């Protein structure tokens, strides 16, 4: 560490390793697809199996790397900014190490926050009393073993650092990795799960109206929405954050793209309830990217979303999209919806502008702009993006998941009661720390 350019450097790391398939190259999709009611796994195994089964244990997670990646990236952004902190870096490059400092701040939130959404009851339920993962909230000790902190407490840490990482942030486009947009549209998010109805809302509707006076960023029309997802369009308008992915890097057959392909390894399809949301309204242009075909000796839809220039060609080389502009405009629509008046109004033209890009033969009026349609409109636009678990569990929904084409044994409902509902602290924690609490209901040996 003794210039800018070796703390530009030392950032991007932080990006490749965030891209492998155990964290946002697939594991974290298959997390929030597979255990919401629009995808299911097919019969493959795999982690899409283990998320959508629910099949976890303290001994093996069965969900990819969603412990151990977030924590070795907030490790090694701990040790850029202590570096930064401790005057390592050559001067006169210093608007751009400030950048820099804010940027890695927002990996350190974004990881914290995967870690306390993953480990953590959802924060709505009982205002963030449960415990959630170790909190690395500073630089740890040679020695030290943090222990687990509460969901309240992670949230605290991450709404703050997020808070600051915006002021010290650019606004220019870096591709493949998060600018003052995306951290901006990240805390909007991360506001609403703390239940921050006012500030997402706030939040949420400068920065559409931000995006808006620059022209930096536009939601797809309706015409082009199918072709927005090729791999042929990446970075596209949308995108505040997407993972980049080429054909020569990993990962490539274990990608988000090849294993939701079902010319890859087929590993998931959309929900019968999904594809029949969709295909009742085929004006809507999120049902173009539904795919039909027979499995079982059923008729089954696979999700098409991660396109590459082949149809019957899986892709090894698709982004995975993190934080793009739509979500902002559910956002600002959900977070209306719960505070009324004003906010309402405002949000209910957020949620039409989603909903008329869709079809735009079709409207949400105010006597139907519920929580529920809010969400519903969520589950058609970010299917495949995982959200869909994370967005009912958070609201105190049931989530059902019955019927169909479900496979056998499928738990066929959960909520925020389940003690599954959360992964288990991986048994080797205990090696150091015997006294650290196993999540409920879970075995501790
Ligand atoms: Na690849």
């Amino acid at each position: 560490f003794r210039t800018v350019t070796d703390v530009d450097n030392a950032v991007n790391g932080l990006y490749d390793l965030m891209s492998g398939s155990g964290y946002y190259g697939a594991a974290m999709f298959a997390y929030g697809d597979m255990k919401g009611d629009d995808m299911q796994s097919s019969e493959e195994s795999g982690v899409c199996n283990t998320c959508y089964m629910f099949n976890h244990r303290p001994n093996s997670l069965n969900a990819g790397s969603l412990w151990g990646r977030p924590f070795y990236i907030l490790r090694e952004a701990w040790n850029i900014l202590n570096a930064i902190a401790e005057g390592k870096i050559e001067s006169g490059d210093e608007k751009k190490l400030n950048a820099l400092k804010g940027e890695t701040m927002a990996v350190i939130a974004l990881c914290q926050f995967d870690l306390t959404r993953c480990f953590g009851y959802p924060y709505t339920k009982d205002k963030g009393a449960s415990l959630g993962a170790p909190l690395i909230d500073h630089l740890v000790g040679t020695y030290e073993n943090p222990p687990r902190s509460t969901v309240a407490q992670a949230y605290d840490f991450i709404i703050e650092t997020l808070e600051e990482a915006v002021t010290l942030m650019s606004e220019e486009k870096n591709n493949g990795r998060m600018n003052k947009y995306a951290a901006r549209a990240l805390l909007a998010r991360i506001y609403l799960y703390h239940d921050d109805n006012r500030k997402a809302f706030d939040l949420a509707d400068q920065l559409i109206k931000d995006a808006d006076t620059s022209g930096s960023y536009a939601l797809y029309p309706h015409e082009k929405y199918v072709a927005a997802w090729s791999v042929e369009a990446k970075f596209g308008s949308e995108s505040f954050f997407e993972i980049a992915n080429s054909v020569d890097d990993t990962p490539g057959r274990d990608s988000w793209g090849y294993l939701l392909n079902w010319y890859g390894y087929q590993k998931g399809f959309v929900t019968q309830k999904y594809a029949e949301q969709m295909l009742a309204d085929p004006g809507d242009v999120r049902g173009h990217l539904l795919e039909e075909n027979k499995y079982a000796g059923k008729t089954v839809w696979w999700l098409y979303k991660l396109r590459g220039t082949d149809l019957k060609t899986a892709p090894l080389e698709c982004n995975n999209v993190v934080l793009r502009l739509s979500e902002v405009y559910l956002i600002a629509a959900e977070a209306g919806c719960k505070l009324g008046g004003d906010a309402a109004v405002q949000g209910l033209g957020y949620l039409n502008e989603i909903v008329k890009r869709g079809n735009p033969d079709n409207e949400v009026t105010m006597a139907d702009y519920t929580l529920d349609r809010v969400l519903d409109e969520r589950s058609k636009e970010l299917v495949g993006e995982g959200h869909r678990f994370f967005d009912l569990l958070r609201n105190g929904k049931t989530i059902v998941r019955k019927g169909g084409y479900h496979l056998p044994s499928v738990d066929e409902e959960v909520d925020w009661d389940f003690y599954k509902c959360v992964l288990p602290i991986p048994e080797d924690q205990f090696i150091f720390s015997p006294e650290m609490e196993q999540n409920p209901g879970y075995p501790k040996n």
